[PDB]
């Protein structure tokens, strides 16, 4: 009886950032509610001002990471205000049926739904909106998040030892297809619909013209980079819900990997980069050992430094010169 | 002394079905006699009625799926008939040597041959045509399909514990590169010695116009959805000859999957998606836990609903309202 | 004290070949002193006599690779003579702070600098320079190479026992992006400068316009082949510093494959393909069992014998029928 079950409201925050949570479990098995909130939004994803007719779950790009425990109820409150001009609904990986819930989600503008499922599989999974017809549309106008379950007893080593983070972001990867005219310019659109040929037109070349994290090009950099202390254990929870990409901390690794999320598989050690497919999240475990500024990039170098993808960690604390040093600094002989 | 060994000859199957076999070898090593005849033919290949030359292993796209245990030979005749126009070959990845075969095959029109190599490694493999000079046009025309050299003990989980498929399916995952003009219209060609130059910048191009599983667009849909009933577990073989895939039930998961297909390693547990790079074949298994209409498809989004790269699998049995539920059903408040 | 370390130079060589060292350390650690020197040049990279001017670390593309054991220290001294008219500086996958070194080892054109870390993780991992603001730009101009840092004891199989390679050889394999006008041909620059806005352009492709082995296509072939004898036990180290990757050796196999590099973790086992994602190296063993010709190619087929990215092996030795054979050889009946 999931009426018997301890239930918990969850209010969720905008990514980078995670919601607090515990990753050992204090608590049996519980039903676990969240609320999200439909925005159809004007959003200026790069350093050009180019301005996109975005979609987006709870006002951000990617939506924001839920996080529970294996064998929790997710309970979601989905709500499509008649702001709202599309018709949408959720599929999330974590779940078994109905299309990941997407059968059983459909809103229009002005109605709201609520789904249940059992998270029984423990990892990092993508959700997304996916509306029959429609679905990479929705998809790559920035209707995605992701969702972490994590094992009850927490994370563990490639030797079944424990594993815990002190800190955890999320980023959201992002590839956009602004549609082009001949001379290579971004054209621009009135409503949706007057919109949907040529957004199809521009996703099937399969080159985006964007790629970025946390919703734009330099969002994670600046006042807004992300930040650590030498010493410190951070996971970096990745998604990806449509392309391909391989993250890198450029100065650093993953320590521990689970590049395709699961965290019943052990996790790969000391990767310089890892793949995380199209579809999916992947989680990465770092201790910090050197303080400074490190870039954090998709390691397609084209795709972090000219289309986007390509944040930043400050990191705080003392320099190890054992482990790196200038022995002769630049100079002409 | 090979020819002091059984032999048995398989008839073919068209996929995604697979012709009958064991899992368990209940024989000793054998040698396995397989036909295939070279088949060039027109296919339309999706809903606009785009007609393409294809060449074909046996008359489908992908070629049929020839399933072995470790340390048999196989043994194919291959027959190209003076019907058809081109020289082919066969190049089996599960082969050592001799370009796995493809330096031993060479048939014009009008000609055939026997192939004999032993199945020293288990997984499943990939193998296509590849003729000199010429091989990304016959394997992009359709030429490939896969083998699966099982072990002869079986199928074995991360622990070592038998796992027993109840049903097996292949999809062969296809990209096409239709000559386009300046317009961006399909280019159409009277012969193939026509077509050649203009397929070959198609190609380079590294863009398909289409992505298909079984040959067409819809073609694992409908009448020929894929079908399992609640509490089965199926495999699905899938192979992608030249260019990396990421498939994934939508509504499911693969519980245990062999991403790059070779079953000496351990399974990934539980995975979303998972990655196949180009040229090679991958297995998943999974045991289905709700009825309906599941949808499987590369996950590059585009590529699954704008290029063709999507079937169906259409699931009996009782719906788990504890696995998922509709709390409250779509509607205005 | 590092003072207190033994040093010891070591002289690179020219891709394919790799510096002489030993498997298994034959002393405590070290300070390995290695030094390149920085070389803009013209190259030719094609059979057509396209030229472009390359950017390489010692006068190749890739960059040679470095082969340490683990906690060495690597001490490079980077020469950037004042012929060259470009900012440089390294970026190490395999060190740990300031972004990888590049942070440290800026040169102007008639500088140097000496760079020290300490090779804390066993694997193959790529080195590649990293300008600020131009980071692409210079490694898809062949600024890329790798470093292997062993095992103390050397590289071990899946159970943990010894593997030892005969033979060793770096593949680089480097996707550049030679800019092109409306007609489509590859367009001419008198200057880096001039090029800069148009390489950039033809980089936002995401498309390759050659993608080639050790610099140039049939730089691996011919009396430039690389060698085996049967029986004999060989690792091939692949990198690729930007873009994905799916090697594949025809007629033969990965026996022991790191597919992103890392010796920590288990080898894959009898791999056909393994990708090889951008910004990472990985590593391949396999024990030739037939003799002749096999190419060695990225099975994107059409990378591979339309961009460029194929090489051969020839390999002498016995035939093994048991293995392969042709039954009938090819006919008319
Ligand atoms: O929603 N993609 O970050
Ligand atoms: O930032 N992408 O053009
Ligand atoms: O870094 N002092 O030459
Ligand atoms: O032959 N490709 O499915
Ligand atoms: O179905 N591909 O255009
Ligand atoms: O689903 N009943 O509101
Ligand atoms: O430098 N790339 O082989
Ligand atoms: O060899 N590439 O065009
Ligand atoms: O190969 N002799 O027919
Ligand atoms: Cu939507
Ligand atoms: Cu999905
Ligand atoms: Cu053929
Ligand atoms: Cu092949
Ligand atoms: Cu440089
Ligand atoms: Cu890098």
């Amino acid at each position: 009886d999931i009426s018997t079950l301890p239930r918990v409201k969850v209010d969720l925050v905008k990514p980078p950032f995670v919601h607090a949570h515990d990753q050992v479990a204090k608590t049996g098995p519980r039903v676990v509610e969240f609320t999200m909130t439909i925005e159809e939004k004007k959003l200026v994803i790069d350093r050009e001002g180019t301005e996109i007719h975005a979609m987006t779950f709870n006002g951000s790009v990617p939506g924001p990471l839920m996080v529970v425990h294996e064998n929790d109820y997710v309970e979601l409150r989905l709500i499509n205000p008649d702001t709202n001009t599309l018709l949408h609904n959720i599929d999330f990986h974590a779940a078994t049926g109905a299309l990941g819930g997407g059968a059983l989600t459909q809103v229009n503008p002005g109605e709201e739904t609520t789904l249940r499922f059992k998270a029984t599989k423990p990892g990092v999974f993508v959700y997304h909106c996916a509306p029959e017809g429609m679905v990479p549309w929705h998809v790559t106008s920035g209707m995605n998040g992701a969702i972490m379950v994590l094992p009850r007893d927490g994370l563990k080593d490639e030797k079944g030892q424990p594993l815990t983070y002190d800190k955890i972001y999320y980023v959201g990867e992002q590839d956009f297809y602004v549609p082009k005219d001949e001379a290579g310019n971004y054209k621009k659109y009135e409503t949706p619909g007057e919109a949907y040929e040529d957004a199809v037109k521009a996703m099937r070349t399969l080159t985006p013209t964007h790629i970025v994290f946390n919703g734009a090009v330099g969002a994670l950099t600046g006042d807004h980079a992300l930040t650590a202390a030498v010493g410190e254990r951070v996971l970096v929870v990745h998604s990806q819900a449509n392309r391909d990409t391989r993250p890198h901390l450029i100065g650093g690794h993953g320590d521990y990997v689970w590049a395709t999320g699961k965290f019943r598989n052990p996790p790969d050690l000391d990767q310089e980069t890892w793949l995380i497919p199209g579809g999916t999240a992947g989680a990465a475990f770092y201790t910090f050992r050197q303080p400074g500024v490190y870039a954090y990039v998709n390691h397609n170098l084209i795709e972090a430094f000219e289309l986007g993808a390509a944040g930043h960690f400050k990191v705080t604390g003392e320099w190890n010169d054992d482990l790196m040093t200038s022995v002769v600094k630049p100079a002409s002989m």
